[PDB]
Parts: C-alpha cells; structure tokens; sequence
C-alpha cells in the first residue's frame, strides 16, 4: 500500500522529514518505487493542478516539503539502493539512501568512499544535489566533485512527466541538466532517482576499487573542551583569532593540512565549555606530532588549558562516532543560519559572538556558533565548473539555536536572526559574497536572506547562495521544468517576463 | 575477490572489530558472504582445515564471541542486509545482516507494521534475534521471538559438508527443533542464519502488529545533590512496587516501557525515560499517574518534559534508542528480576554509586521494564525460558583508557557480585531473580571466582531449556563448529 493518506497509521511519521517544526498536510504520501511510478504520481499531480515536493532523507532545514500548500508527497524510501553499475562504469546512489548506508556499503564492499556529509541519517537526495561536504572534504572536495551522471524525473511543458539522464560529458544534450545537479540544490528541476559517482580523472581503470576516493584507513580523534566559567573576552577572542589565522594559512588546495578537519563550537556559557572536534588521517607516522601542533595553535597564550583527548579508530567506525556524526538528536525544535568565510571574524564580529553567547537577555541554552574546517582540495575546482560557486573559503560557520516548547519559537527565531544580524552587520545582515564571507550554503538554507526585513544589502537572496552561477541556473529552469512545477521559498525562479 | 578481506587491505582494521573496541580480532580471512553457496564454501574449506569460524552479522557482541584471538575465518554477513515481504512463504524476511533501524524504517514504512525488538538501532538481526531479542514494544507485543515463523541456516554435518536447511514453527516439520533453538538459544551455536521470517502466530499489514500511531516520552531528572539514601531507597523502593503490580500480561499498563538509570552521583543525576502509548484520550493522565507513583514521598522535585512523538520517529530518539556512541570501552552485566531489590541491595547500589573509593561518571544501573505480553507465553514454548519476570537490570561501566580496564572490570564485578551475593554472587532463577540473558552476555557466570552458587552459567541463562538445547547441539553442529564462551555444549562424553 504505497499511497499513505491521512487516517493511515504511517501518516504522522511520513507527514513530516526529521525538522519538527514543520508538519505537512499532504493529501497523499507516495512510496514511488521507480521512475515509471514517479513519473505517474507526476502527471497525474500537474494535471489536477496539486502541488508536489519530494522527500529523501527528511533532513531540510527549511519548510520546503512540508509547506502547507504541498498536496502530494513522493518520498523516496523504497529507493534506498547503494552499489556499482557494471553497464555504467560508476557507483549507483538511489536518491532515498542514507550517508550512513552509502558510506558502509562503499567502504565495506570496495573500500572507497565519497567525501559527503557528516550526518549518517542524511538522504542521498537533497544532500548531493546541494553541494553535499563534510569531514572529507578538505582532502577529496564536495561529493559533487564526483557526479559523473543523474537520472532525473522532469515535467515537460505540457505537464506530461518523462525521464532523462543527464552526464558530465560535454557533448551530452543534457550536460547543463547534470551541471545544475552539482549543487543547484533539491526541490528546483525535477525528481532524482538516481545518482552515479566516479572520480573524473580521465588515467584510472575501470575498476569499481579505484573509482572513488580511498578514505584514510585509521584517523586520529581528538576532543578538546575549554570550561567557559575562567574565560574572559580576551582570552575568547585570541582563541578565535588563533583558529582563524591557522585556517587562513592552512586551507589551500596544495596544503599537508588538507588531510585536518574540525569544527569548534562557540556555545552558549551556560553550557560550562566550548569545544573542539578534530580529524586527521593517521597514516603517516608523525600524525600525532602534527595533531598536537595544530591544537596548541588553537590554545596559544588563550591562558586557559584546556581538557583534551585523542584516541586513534579505523575510518569507518570513526564515521559513527557522535563526535563527528553528531549526536543523532532530531526531536525539539532547531533554526539554522550560515554563511562561508573567506577569512576569520575581525575583533569587531568577535566582541558580537562574545556578548550574544554570554548575555543573559535570552537563555537559549543550547546556542552555539560552529565554525567547519573547509577548503583544502574543494577550492582546487575552479569556481563555475559546477553550481557550488563558492570555492575559495577556509570555513563554514553554522548558527544554531535549539529548544523544546512550541509555543516559544519567536524568541528563539528572534535571538540567532539577531546575532546573525549583527555579525554580518556592515554588509546589510547577510553574508555579502566577494569579501570576508562568501555568501551561503543551500543545504543550510535560510528564508530569511530573501526576507527584506532582514537582508539590507541589496543583494538577492540567488546571490548569496550561487553566486554567478545563478544566470546558468535560471537558464536550467527555463529549459528543464518550464511549469515552474517544483518551487519553495529561495527555488531556482526564471526572471520576471 | 573484493569478497575476501585480509590483512593489510584497507578494510581490515574496521571489519576485524564489531563495535565493541575491546576486542580486536586476528582473523586470517574476513568474508563478506553474498549468499547460502558461499557461506558453506566458507565452511565446509574452514572445517577440512581445521580453522576455528565466527560469524559477524550487526557486531553489537558484548563479550569477544567473534574477535576471540583464536578465531581464524569470519564470516561477515554486511552484504545480506535485505528486509521485505516474502511473498512465496507468507512471511516478513529479515537477511541477517539486516540492522534493527532497516527493519524498523522498512516494516514500518512500507507494511506499517513492527517487530518489538531492541531499542538500538546499529544493532544487527543476525545475533539480536537469536538471542531472544526485546525492546520498547515488549511489555505490548513479547519478545522479537514470539514472531519467529522460521528461518534458514547453514549447518555442518557428521561428515564435514555444509548444507542449508529450513527449520519452522510447524510441530510435524522435522526440522522443528532446530526452529525452536533459534528462539532463544543464542547466537554462534548451531549454523549460520542467513535469514529469518517472522509472522504472527494467529496480507502484509495484517501479519505482524502495527506500533502505536504516537508516543508520549517523558524524561525525568533527580539532582543527586541531596539525595540521601532513604530518598533513593524511597524512589527505588517505589519504582519496584509499581513493576511488581503492573507486569502481568492483561495489565493495562502494557502498553507503558520505561528505564530508570541509578547513575554514579559524580554524574550530576539520577533519570528515567518512559514511553507510553499515546492513543488513548487519557495518556496524559496515565503518564502523570506512573511518574507520581515513581517520585512519591522521594522528598526531590525531578525537572520533567513530555513529548508526543509519532512513533517511527520515536524509535530514532536518543533517550531511547542510547547514544549511538560505541566508541570507547564498555563492561556490561545483566540479571532478570521477578521481584525489585530489598534492602541490602538498595543499600550496596547507594553505596556503589556515591563510592569515591573508585572514580568513573559512567557506571549506571539501568532497570529496564519487562514482562507483559513476554509473559503470556509458556516458559518452554520457545527459547526464552525467563516468561514472569518484570524487569531486565544491566549493570555497566564504560571507560576511555585502554589501559585502565582491570579498575573499571573490578568495580562492576564487585558491584554485581554484591548485589546477588546471597545466591553465590549471581542472579540464581527462581527466586527474586531469573537467571540471565544471552544477548548480554557476561563470562564471569562461568568463572568460579565470580559465581560461587553452584548453579553453571548454563542454568543461569536458559533454566530448563539447556538439556534440549543441548539436544539440538549434537543432532546440528555434531563437530561443535560453533563454539565460544557460554556456548551450548553437549555433555561431556
Ligand atoms: C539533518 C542534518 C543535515 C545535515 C547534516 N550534516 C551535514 C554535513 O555534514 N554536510 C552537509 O553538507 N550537510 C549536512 N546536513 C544538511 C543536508 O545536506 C541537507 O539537509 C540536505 O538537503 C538534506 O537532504 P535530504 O535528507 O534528502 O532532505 P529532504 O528534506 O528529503 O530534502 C531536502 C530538499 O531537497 C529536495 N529533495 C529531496 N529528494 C530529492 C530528489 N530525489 N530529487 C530532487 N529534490 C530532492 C527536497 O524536496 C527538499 O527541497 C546533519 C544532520 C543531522
Ligand atoms: C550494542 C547494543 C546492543 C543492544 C542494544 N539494545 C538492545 C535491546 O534494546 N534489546 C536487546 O534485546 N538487546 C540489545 N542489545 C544487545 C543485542 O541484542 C546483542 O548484542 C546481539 O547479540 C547483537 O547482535 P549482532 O549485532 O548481530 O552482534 P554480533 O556481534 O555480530 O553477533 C553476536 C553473537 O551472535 C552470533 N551471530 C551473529 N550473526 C549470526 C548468524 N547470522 N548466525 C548465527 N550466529 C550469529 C555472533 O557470532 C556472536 O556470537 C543496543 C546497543 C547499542
Ligand atoms: C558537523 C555537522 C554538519 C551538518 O551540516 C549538521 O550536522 C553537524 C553534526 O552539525 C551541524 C551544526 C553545528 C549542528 C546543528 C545544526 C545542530 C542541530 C541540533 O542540535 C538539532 C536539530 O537540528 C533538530 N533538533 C536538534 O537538537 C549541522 C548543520
Ligand atoms: C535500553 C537499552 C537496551 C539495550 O540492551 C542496550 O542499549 C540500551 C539503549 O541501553 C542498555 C544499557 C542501559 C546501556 C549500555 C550497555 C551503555 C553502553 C555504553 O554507554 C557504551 C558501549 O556499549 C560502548 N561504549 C559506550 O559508551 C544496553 C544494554
Ligand atoms: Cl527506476
Ligand atoms: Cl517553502
Ligand atoms: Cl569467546
Ligand atoms: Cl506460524
Ligand atoms: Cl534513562
Ligand atoms: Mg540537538
Ligand atoms: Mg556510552
């Protein structure tokens, strides 16, 4: 039974991803099956003029699935396979896979990987189609760095479904189509059913082995923690100042620093501690060495010591450590923001972190700012060779608040839409591309940077996530779903005619 | 092949561990089986060799079954991971390799149905189910056995040659015994399962239950400042009460699961999770009465939150699902309670837990809520011979020092020996305790420095199922292929 209406007892999970601020009210959740099945629930749905949204993994940030006005839901669930297409030469990713179930099947069966999110419960779906990264990354690039084809499910302008393949190569008909899926981000041209992966080096055979990226097999892990209750501004700010100096020099593509990642978390002081995650690959025989100098980078002259603790784990249990993965936690209620940066925060924008994240003017507990290890080999692809246009920054900054009463969310919302605000104030609130930050990352969407209440910088919110990849984009659209069919807030819009 | 791991290949130092870190495996081949023909290459080349097997389905093995240094092969069933409706045999198909969150997301997702297995969801089917696997659902539904239809496995004969064979739920089926010893009896014992399916006893919906729509969860929090030992001997005292009056199969309050989690005092608290069915206009209230009934005269204001959930999405809740974090090292213990803890033991687990003679956040006592529906089932239908107890008490340390495991093993054995040391150290059945469970497995019940009762580890985990059992042994595994720590064993000859 593979339509779920309301009344079914699987319709309260299937109505909602794992965002449980958002709860939709399709008329029917589709549990497709294939492409001819996703095609059918299509015209069917265009036809009796029904607003559509697929789900994959659940994970959106924003109401894009969920919106009240989407009357039908194809989630991909049944489509959840992982493997290696003989006929195709490359790894076949259904759009309905887990990271978790791509990175364990990959790595156990053939000893590769895809350098992808740390979430294991993310969706293949949205995820690949938005730029897909994570602790990988720094040394093999985003995930679209390996998207060698798509299959994908696009409304004609008749309204009639159909599906097409799209690929790498140039001379294919359908190559903008496959260009667009190298970051253009889910929910804009059409359904994904499938994903195939392989390195785009043109020497290696044709063995499934040595198609993607080998992870490093053992990784050093190390946490580190600084209790928030001796740590004046100062001491803050140099631990900041620290981190962002060692990112500035150690990002670039060519660095032995590429095979580092960490994410250190400037949480709220009610928590008792800020923290930090590292990884570094534990091949080479000096990687503790290395590791320690890294860490006492990030601690000079701060005059706090810090607790810190490092174990050593094979890649793919170290993949399932909380530490990395996160801590699996999608109950409550959570807004996200983010921007890129190009270079770390200035002493202004520091003394802003310090007073939003120790005032007592809210008690939003569980805020934090996360600052991600980025760059490394993803800035080595020039800029417009895929839809992920920013490829020159050392960092992405995530801004989080969490918290559990329903009826309080303008407080929360109200607090991280003050502190973004205000760290990007001088350039109207939102993270203007070309300078100290480099605009935003759609898989961390954020409505509020088309929101004119919020974004006084006169740059769009199109902008801000694509770049100059945007024109390319629209052009995509225009072509490939000319119903305007699949839309949400910040989708992929033609311009006004 | 790619299908053969060894020493040196990437994969190595990942596949020759489960996801417990303190045991390392050195197997000189770890294959990653496709299908029944090569798990009985696999074997039938390992048998005429003479090389010690294991099998490694989900890796969730407390103790070092499949990593023991003497193991030469393993078997690592990662590639037989499926679950559907098998729609020749009437019957869900479980692949042993299958994780509990696959089957979960899948029965439920596409069937709308469920299986009332464990909470964790990384946990593989291979060993959990074998093993007479609980969970959640339990107390509304029995064990993940009380499903069992039949299932596939790969056996060695007499003469050397490996076969595959189904054993069902049929009594006339003469493979039956078998099929029984499979409920229950453990995994790394009798064959290889390549795939179990499960049905109800009694068209795909309608053939295993279906979970509640929605859940209420609460979590409940004690400050351990303060709490002195009347208090905690109080909320004890009440929370075993309420499991001794509320645990029978055509009680109400099957339909309610909970944890209480007597923590170190060095950890800041005391907590409990609880989840209830939510369909019912009066959950709410159910709930309230439950917990009142816990913290009642305790003299400690517990901070309390309340949640409704749909229940897929419950299943994948850390407060009950854990943490998800099997990174460093775990020692774990186990008993069945028929009746909650008197006096003395309340007062060892107070003093235990506020000793500073020792120094480890991470001990905990967890009381798990059993019984119900487990126990409408007769104790030797199937493998599972514990069928009237209330609770299930583990009792674990973690740690991070790989260096430090004497300190952290000595304070859980002295802790465990303590409580039952008027039955000899261990949970003697048929009185206050029942014995022990195979899915927690815990070799210090066949060391005689730790049990001194007099009753062998293997009346301590299957009663009166052991002689059967055994029986199955030497008709099944007559060469004892399969063999481990607390492994059933034929008498001696
Ligand atoms: C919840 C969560 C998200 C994370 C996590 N960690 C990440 C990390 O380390 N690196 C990252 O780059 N991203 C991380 N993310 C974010 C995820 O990348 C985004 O949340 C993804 O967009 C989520 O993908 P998915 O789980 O499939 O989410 P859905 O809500 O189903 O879809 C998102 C969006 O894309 C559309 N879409 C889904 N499926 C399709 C298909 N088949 N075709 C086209 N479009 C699709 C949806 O309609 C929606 O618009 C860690 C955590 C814990
Ligand atoms: C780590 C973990 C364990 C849990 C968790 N939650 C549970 C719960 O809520 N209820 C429970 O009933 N049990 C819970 N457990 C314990 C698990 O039930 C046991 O740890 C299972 O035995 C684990 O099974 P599996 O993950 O497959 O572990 P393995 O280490 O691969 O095997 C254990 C044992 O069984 C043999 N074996 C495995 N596979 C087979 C096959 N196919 N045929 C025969 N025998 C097999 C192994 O050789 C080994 O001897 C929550 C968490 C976090
Ligand atoms: C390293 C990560 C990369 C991924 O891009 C995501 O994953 C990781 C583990 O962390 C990122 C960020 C710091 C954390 C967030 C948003 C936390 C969210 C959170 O606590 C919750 C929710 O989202 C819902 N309930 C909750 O409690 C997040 C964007
Ligand atoms: C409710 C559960 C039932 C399951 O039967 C198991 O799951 C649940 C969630 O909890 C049970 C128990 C209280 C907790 C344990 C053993 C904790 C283990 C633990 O912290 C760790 C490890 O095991 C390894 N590293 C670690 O840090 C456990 C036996
Ligand atoms: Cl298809
Ligand atoms: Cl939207
Ligand atoms: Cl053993
Ligand atoms: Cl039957
Ligand atoms: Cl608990
Ligand atoms: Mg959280
Ligand atoms: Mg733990």
């Amino acid at each position: 039974i593979d339509s779920v209406a309301p009344g079914d007892i699987r319709y309260e999970d299937l109505r909602r991803g794992e965002n449980l601020r958002f709860v939709g009210d399709p008329e029917e959740i589709h549990l497709v099956g294939s492409a001819a099945e996703i095609e059918q629930v299509l015209s069917r749905a265009v036809r009796s003029g029904k607003r559509v949204a697929v789900r994959s993994g659940g994970h959106c940030y924003e109401d894009f699935v969920a919106n009240s006005d989407v009357r039908v839901v194809m989630d991909m669930s049944r489509l959840s396979a992982v493997g290696f297409d003989e006929e195709r030469g490359a790894f076949a990713v259904e759009a309905g896979a887990t990271l978790g179930a791509v990175y364990k099947t990959l790595f156990r069966v053939w000893g590769v990987t895809l350098p992808g999110g740390a979430c294991p419960d993310v969706g293949a779906g949205g995820h690949i189609l938005g730029g897909g990264y994570g602790p990988l990354s720094r040394m093999h690039g985003s995930i679209v760095d390996y998207l060698h084809a798509v299959e994908v499910v696009v409304v004609d302008a008749s309204g009639d479904a159909r599906t097409v393949i799209a690929t790498r190569e140039p001379s294919d008909p359908n190559h903008d189509l496959w260009w667009a899926h190298t970051g253009g981000g889910g929910g804009n041209f059409g359904v994904v059913v499938r994903y195939w992966l392989r390195t785009a080096e043109a020497d290696v055979p044709p063995e499934p082995g040595r198609l993607l990226p080998r992870p490093p097999a053992e990784v050093l892990l190390n946490t580190t923690v600084w209790p928030w209750e001796g740590l004046d501004e100062a001491a803050f700010a140099r631990l900041v100042r620290n981190h962002g100096r060692w990112f500035e020099q150690n990002s670039g593509p060519d660095s032995p620093w590429c095979d580092l990642y960490s994410v250190l978390a400037l949480t709220r002081s009610q928590s008792g501690a800020l923290a930090m995650t590292t990884q570094l690959d534990a091949t080479g025989p000096d990687a503790e060495k290395r590791l320690e100098t890294y860490l006492a980078a990030v601690s000079e002259g701060v005059g706090v010591q810090p607790h810190s603790d490092t174990r050593r784990l094979p890649w793919l249990h170290s993949t399932r450590w909380p530490g990395i993965a996160g801590d699996g936690d999608m109950t409550g209620r959570a807004k996200i923001k983010a921007a890129y940066a190009r270079r770390s925060f200035d002493d202004r924008q520091i003394g802003t972190l310090y007073t939003r994240l120790t005032s007592t003017d809210y008690d939003n507990p569980a805020g934090v700012v996360a600052l991600i290890a980025y760059g490394g080999k993803v800035n080595a692809v020039p800029a417009d060779r895929t839809a992920v246009a920013q490829r020159d920054s050392i960092l992405k900054i995530v801004y989080v608040t969490t918290w559990e009463d329903p009826a309080q969310d303008p407080v929360h919302v109200r607090w991280i839409r003050e502190l973004y605000r205000d760290v990007y104030a001088d350039t109207g609130g939102v993270p203007v591309p070309g300078g100290a930050a480099d605009g935003a990352y759609v898989n961390y969407p954020d409505v509020d940077l088309a929101d004119e209440e919020w974004n006084t910088s006169g740059v769009p919110w199109s902008e801000l996530y694509y770049k100059d990849a945007y024109p390319r984009l629209q052009a995509v659209k225009a072509r490939w779903d000319p119903r305007n069919v699949f839309r949400h807030a910040l989708s992929v819009r033609v311009p006004p005619a």
